[PDB]
């Protein structure tokens, strides 16, 4: 299902703003790019969200 | 040695790391800084830190 990779993509991407791990970015980004193209909104804000944990900072 | 030429890569890396805080020159650096060999610790403590260092600075893709 496509919801469902939406739905695992937002999950991971909460993951990793509470998180800041290298590991998380990873598990965040692989999710969003596995989401299809047609829910490109959504999409572009769940990148942002990524984009943003990236500038904060990061941990091993 | 082989193992020499792999220090050196790892603090090319390292540096290049610093200059341009990528995603692309943190991994370039951390899988360089994990080949390097034990005899070379305290180096590698070094270069590990200043992967983290750069990391918590926040990165560009």
């Amino acid at each position: 299902k496509k919801e469902q990779k939406l739905i695992q993509a937002q999950n991971l991407v909460r993951e990793f703003e509470k998180t800041h791990t290298v590991s998380a970015h990873r598990k965040a980004q692989k999710a969003v790019n596995l989401v299809s193209f047609e829910y490109k909104v959504k999409k572009m804000v769940l990148q942002e969200r990524i984009d943003n944990v990236l500038k904060q900072g990061l941990v091993r």
